[PDB]
């Protein structure tokens, strides 16, 4: 066969991030991939922690020179209690909280780095015919009958849900002014992620599958009207430019699986998150920690691995607890609380000061290992 | 290998409907099938649009001469608000709204047509060992190591849900008189589809999985009693003749998937629908439109395909919106509305005239391409 | 005796007012995106009537309810 | 190839139970397995019926001499209505209701019996490459290209859910005194299964996936506190010894699948049950009945099989109806009922005498065939 330390099933953003990173390590890496200039349909909101992973792996400058859309300011509100919280890094001396970046740009960029590295070779278009999990090797095979072996195997970017996300490019009357905006309305959440164009956003609309489907099939003049009302007309009249696309949010009760010489990292790109467009960050953080742990015994044994699994399942509970926490905060910003604030009898409230904590979370400069 | 324009995974009602139809087209078709005279357990309520597909493909006369059970009249009601709507095609000069037809008859009939056509050959009993999706060919293989290639591939009739359907043959005290009847009760819906026997119906009982399971395991005297109460005793005392069978309703948030040289059509035979026994019609309409589109560039490229996908996901949203609409209508037929009708202050009500719109929907003579 | 028939008419009017508030809520909860989809495709069973504008005007003016005279 | 009467996919507790049992029958059995002394994480609460299967197959004495933890007494209560029912076999002359037994012990024991039997051979570590379901043989294959054939095939122990179970070893302040305890709290249920150590229990905590995940990731001092409150402090202060593990409860709407020469028995080890730790018993009862039926025509045909399927789907409805029944009973033990008891106007109540019926259910000495 060919022999590798780690082969990586499904080479998208996160697996390649792993490739460039799990390197200068003494490990040979195989990577299995089983398969324009306009505003992509799919974007991720890449945070400071994620940026420090991509700057480290030497690729930041690349997709910067491509297309990057800095936000330093964020607004979240609730249409039912009228509660709202807004925050900025500028208030704490930061220039940006994150960047909206198109997925195709990110991946095609990490792909270019991949073969610009010699301990990485790229295998495509290749699908798996058989894998016989051996004690010491992976003994996986390919459809083209090329035998393959590996110490540990790791899958990502694919390879149960509650809501779907409808995403699309939307031209707004008023400039978004580089603000990530998020509005809660019942069990709908509607976010506007600012793009390069001063009047264009990529939305993430978390809806029930039935709701997402109806919205996707609505005529456009009705969609335009309906999206803008659900957003409180925050940016005025709305106009869909791109196609409307939906995909299941494959959070929320998973993101990690360790096994005898197998590690699975969740498709964080398609998973729920308190901060819209931020799911992928959870993936980039899975791998950074995995890069860290892997560069040392045997790399594959599911003992030095389940402790890594502990940390990740842990992170997924934290994300769940956080969404629950945003809802508690908004439902608590009601008129009775306003009365009590005034009279000084508040028992439980927004903390001093959650602005700085909201900033450390958006930047995700926690979660980092360092390094 | 053998070379085909289109191979069809899982050759049941819908795929064969596609076979006979996607023909006189210049396309060679392969069809993969991976596997009595009493009243079948499984029946579909075939509408006028579906009839026009089957009459076109030359098969209508066949299963007519077999067994066909014309209904021209329909009754829907709600056990909670006591709302109810009934309608007929006879009122608009039509002889029938649809036909109740046994699935085995339909499929074994389209099967007989299949090999009575030379651009169709039938491959069975055959299961897939490998498929390597090539740029220009399908390069699929068989368990018996027979290599196979195709321009486009299309799967159907199998190959997430909310409710299960319990179906069974039920003898009633009173003749059904060729009326399709449907009763809502909470989140249970119970339909009686009229059969050849003037006193026999095939039911569709949409229940939660837990409810469907209990009903299926109830002793028969209790089932008889329980089915009749849930039906308001509309047809009097009830007696199960056949076995009780349940299957998940694999609607409702899907029915189409397009991909690079792949088209998926939903298992419409097992999918939710406002009109009981009508799911399969959605499938026959998927393929008619697919026959239409396919008979022209390259048949396989996922560009001239996703526009077809748009139309179908669209149709599934329409079906969802319709079920939501039947519930709104029944919950609105309440005593306060009755008072307002009398006094002329109704703002929102059953439209003039939804009888004719209910008939165009039951017949499904919309949805058609023509042709 | 010549009075309870007057009472009938008024309790009646109060039921009508109650039924009307219930009716405004039904109308708003029914103006949702699924209904919008069905309007477009012509499969609406139940909807705002043609034309409730004129009926909304006769109610606001309350030129019903009058005896005349 | 090699020829077998029955091959058994995934040889764990239940399949091996089938192996030893489906024997002295004239049937050759193949068994496919695709893969310490401290208190195991995973335990099952083995009932009297299950014991009579294991005593019959000659293995009881073994895991007895290993580690067995007799309970004869049970307590169930509800934290909301304060309803509660307790019961014992001693009250009806029985020495035990069941035994808490570690899964690894059970399986490694039945494994040892397996090769101590000559009509059983064990195939491992082996995964399936292909199975071509023939009319008379199974024609299955192995990854190591060893052809294999079988009359009937049966899968078990693996090979939709609502709740997850968190399980763990917990040291308690007060001795459990060999009482199986179960507390309902909203849609949480928390059970303590008594172990060898007079102060140690293995819990089963049925929670929503989101709740199970948070509990698993809570710091231990918080978990200790939280587990004890949810248990009404029945055993005082609590201390987790082992790791916290969760797994989806793959009940509740299935446990059997019959097919043309295929029988599936549910992973009863991971399925919901009214009595905590008892799911596996449903599996041992599936196979006893299957041993019974199989030892006679053709063993494989799905005619003499679907009647077996009837019986099992039936048993799963019974289990569902039972959980529904425990909730009705607790919600009905309220103060208004107490008032009516006193005054003699109770219409509906706990039956005389459900203690004896609770004992026949815990022991599961119903469900048995005999034999």
């Amino acid at each position: 066969m060919q022999s590798f330390d780690v082969v990586i099933a499904g080479g998208g953003m996160v697996g390649l991030a792993l490739a460039c990173g799990l390197q200068g390590s003494g490990l040979r890496i195989a990577v299995l991939e089983k398969q324009g200039k306009g505003h992509a349909l799919r974007v991720s909101a890449i945070n400071a922690a994620s940026e420090c992973l991509l700057r480290h792996i030497g690729v930041w400058e690349n997709l910067v020179a491509q297309r990057v859309s800095p936000y330093n300011d964020m607004q979240v509100w609730d249409k039912d209690s009228f509660g709202k919280i807004s925050f900025s890094g500028e208030e704490f001396g930061f220039s940006h909280l994150g960047h909206i970046i198109e997925n195709p740009v990110i991946q095609q960029v990490l792909w270019q780095r991949a073969s610009q590295l010699s301990d990485i070779t790229l295998l495509s278009p290749t699908s798996l015919k058989q894998v016989a999990w051996g004690e010491n090797e992976a003994f996986i095979t390919l459809q083209d009958d090329s035998m393959l072996t590996a110490r540990l195997v790791v899958g990502a970017d694919g390879a149960d849900y509650g809501h779907h996300a409808l995403v699309a490019n939307i031209r707004t009357e008023h400039p978004h002014q580089s603000v990530a905006r998020q509005a809660f309305h019942g069990d709908g959440i509607l976010a506007f992620l600012p793009l390069d164009d001063p009047h264009l956003c990529s939305i993430v609309w978390s809806l029930s599958p039935e709701q997402a489907l109806v919205m996707q099939s609505l005529p456009v003049e009705e969609f335009n009207r309906q999206v803008a009302m659900a957003f409180d007309m925050r940016l005025g009249l709305c106009e869909l430019e791109s196609e409307r696309q939906t995909f299941p949010l494959m959070g929320r009760y998973a993101r990690s699986f360790a096994a005898h010489r197998l590690v699975l990292v969740g498709d964080a790109a398609h998973t729920i998150h308190p901060l819209a467009g931020q799911g992928v960050n959870l993936g980039f953080m899975d791998v950074a920690e995995l890069i860290a742990e892997l560069k040392r015994k045997d790399i594959g044994q599911h003992l030095y691995l389940r402790r890594y699994e502990r940390r990740r399942k842990h992170s997924a509970a934290v994300m769940l607890a956080s969404m629950q926490g945003f809802r508690e905060l908004f439902d608590g910003d009601n008129p009775a609380k306003k009365l009590l604030r005034d009279v000084g009898l508040v028992l439980a409230d927004k903390l001093p000061g959650i602005k700085p904590t909201l900033v450390r979370q958006a930047m995700g400069l926690h979660d980092l290992p360092d390094w």
